[PDB]
């Protein structure tokens, strides 16, 4: 069998920054108390993974990235009770310990057990389960899904519908939920409102989805890559504009187009200039601007407090404000009920081994979501 | 009588920055179409008035400041229908034209007819009604109340209960409403929550009032002036702390005493450092921080967007989010029904001529609100 013993398998290891992933053989130690070992089936490529590669988002190296996945439970550790061998699961990039001041808070989701605030690169108990040639490998967001097998904490995995198309539902682990929820939960987009979405990757496009589902009258998609416009309009964008086409700042362009500014703006890129423009594009007296994109480490904005004093609301969120373990299975249950489709987001599918090609596709601007099959 | 003719009276004119006000004779032109001439009875001294004097809040000079007042209608111009001569009224520092996108949005109050965004120092028709020594004098926030008589736009004045104690209710024209609403309307403080209020002037203390009325469990008042602590506790503060007493930054001090941070932060001072500390002291995963204080002109904050990405909401508002013309009379109606007291906020009462003393009182930290009687 496999249960109880160290598994030898392949995973995409990142030894140095700005380097290609190296699929090597890694040793995956068995699950400990309240931990779960999962056999990865599908994993999507998110901009956040690329941020680590570029050194934009700091995390301890060497490390095994990936966090937008789905697989089957191989073994359960001592005391696990929510999932069992053979169950279909989605590992949670943000856990739900249930005992947190935040977890007990019906309005928030950023559990204290997260490894995002002060990245250690381990499991919640302070240790690693990965080894590549006698050297320990760090975990990423507590789930490290760019591996054929991974051990995560029990509160960091949710059991989903067994009839789930894992190659599709994996996007619910980050991309879709983050995008959709930012519009629905965080911003609370009102019917008949006007929205602005900067960034048309998988997360940004899911935000347009959330805006349409919320009944937005107008949904202006913004991106320097025009090839994304078709997918944008398909998913709900009333209009698409490219900043490169105008002589004046995009915020002014947008304000001119919407009688002073949009009701809800979203930044789904991860840049300071677009974050500012996004805040500046919502109406100064009633606009709400949500930060979705992850900005480069240790880079600060230069903001005027007056921009808020007039009546603006500026907020941010992780995973669309969704409590992970509790909502993820619910989102999957809504997918199975044809509430929303994930197909338009998936443009490419390659085998796990072609991971580096998947990142090349992202940089090319040709893909939205590329799913890696194990 | 006076109706239809130019009135000669005294007003506090500010010819130059950083100088004492100068009581002089001023010619007040009669009200034009949809304008109202008010005889001032009482006017409070707000920190915003002081900001103009300090050059911290830019506005055209020379100018007649004052905006927290109450008076009686002397005359109405052509077409006025909301108020008649003899009516007790509170002039609105921010108007409610009722015809703009913002006035039409029941969620906002920053009417486009405001003179705050791009201060012109005139009435809505782009002109002045003030002349002092053959030189025109600018208006302030369209109301200029540091004058025995003033002409304002019709949408910038509200008829209030004729049985109102004008020496008390003037505070509803800015100070109280702004502080109280910031807590109740803007922040939307929840029963059983923990709040932090930076700044204990009239506005700050009214915020504590709003937090208590909202059912907050803990209300931590913060100020470098300990003499304000008694009033703070009297109005609802569960505890008062002075930053000067700790070795570590106040935001860390507050987090340590609130399990990671308060649910709602309020900055009611007008400084970049305190606005940053305030944002930093609310919990990163569920905290809301409201900017109430007016920051110094042309000064920007250096902030990391990650502070919001984890789950924080950062907002601002003017006049506590209250639609002026509509809510002012109702707030007075509530005062008359003993819903709230304004007495604790009023610490000094001087005749209009002692205006400079009133500002000296603000600087000394001995006063909260000083009311000037005409
Ligand atoms: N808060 C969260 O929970 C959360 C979750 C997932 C992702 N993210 C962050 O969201 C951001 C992007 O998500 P993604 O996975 O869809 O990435 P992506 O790379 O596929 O999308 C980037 C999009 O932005 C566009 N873009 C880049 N520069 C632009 C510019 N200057 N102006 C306009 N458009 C520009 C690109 O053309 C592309 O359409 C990253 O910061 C990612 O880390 C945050
Ligand atoms: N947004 C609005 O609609 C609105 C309305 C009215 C006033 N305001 C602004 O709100 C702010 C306060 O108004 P106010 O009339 O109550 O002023 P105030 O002068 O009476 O209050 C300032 C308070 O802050 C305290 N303070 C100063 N420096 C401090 C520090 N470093 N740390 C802690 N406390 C400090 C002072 O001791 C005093 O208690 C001003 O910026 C005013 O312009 C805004
Ligand atoms: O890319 C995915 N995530 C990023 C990591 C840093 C900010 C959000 C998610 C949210 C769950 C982890
Ligand atoms: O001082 C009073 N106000 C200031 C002007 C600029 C910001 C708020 C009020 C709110 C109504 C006018
Ligand atoms: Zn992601
Ligand atoms: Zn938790
Ligand atoms: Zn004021
Ligand atoms: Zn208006």
């Amino acid at each position: 069998s496999t249960a109880g013993k160290v598994i030898k398998c392949k995973a995409a290891v990142l030894w140095e920054l700005k380097k290609p992933f190296s699929i090597e053989e890694v040793e995956v130690a068995p699950p400990k108390a309240h931990e779960v070992r999962i056999k990865m089936v599908a994993v999507g490529i998110c901009g956040t993974d690329d941020h680590v590669v570029s050194g934009t988002m700091v995390t301890p190296l060497p490390v095994i990235l990936g966090h937008e996945a789905a697989g089957i439970v191989e073994s359960v550790g001592e005391g696990v009770t929510t999932v069992k061998p053979g169950d279909k699961v989605i590992p949670l990039a943000i856990p739900q310990c249930g005992k947190c001041r935040i977890c007990k808070n019906p309005e928030s989701n950023y559990c204290l057990k997260n490894d995002v605030s002060n990245p250690q690169g381990t499991l919640q108990d302070g240790t690693s389960r990965f080894t590549c040639r006698r050297k320990p490998i760090h975990h990423f967001l507590g789930i490290s899904t760019f591996s054929q097998y991974t051990v995560v904490d029990e509160n960091a995995v949710a059991k989903i519908d067994a009839a789930s198309p894992l190659e599709k539902v994996c996007l619910i682990g980050c991309g879709f939920s983050t995008g959709y929820g930012s519009a629905v939960n965080v911003a609370k987009v009102t019917p008949g409102s006007t929205c602005a979405v900067f960034g048309l990757g998988g997360v940004g496009l899911s935000a347009i989805m959330g805006c349409k589902a919320a009944g937005a009258a107008r949904i202006i998609a913004v991106d320097i890559n025009k090839d994304k416009f078709a997918k944008a309009k398909e998913l709900g964008a009333t209009e698409c504009i490219n900043p490169q086409d105008y002589k004046k700042p995009i915020q002014e362009v947008l304000k001119e187009m919407t009688d002073g500014g949009v009701d809800f703006s979203f930044e789904v890129i991860g840049r300071l200039d677009t974050m500012m423009a996004s805040l500046l594009c919502c109406h100064e007296a009633c606009g709400t601007s949500v930060i979705v994109g992850v900005p480069p480490d240790s880079q600060n904005l230069s903001m005027n407090p007056m921009l808020l004093l007039t009546g603006r609301t500026w907020k941010g969120a992780i995973l669309g404000g969704f409590k992970s373990k509790e909502c993820v299975p619910k989102l999957v249950a809504d997918f199975m009920a044809k509430k929303f489709s994930l197909d338009a987001l998936i443009t490419h599918v390659l085998p796990f081994e072609k991971i580096n090609e998947g990142f090349d596709l992202l940089h090319s601007g040709k893909s939205i979501r590329t799913i890696l099959m194990f």
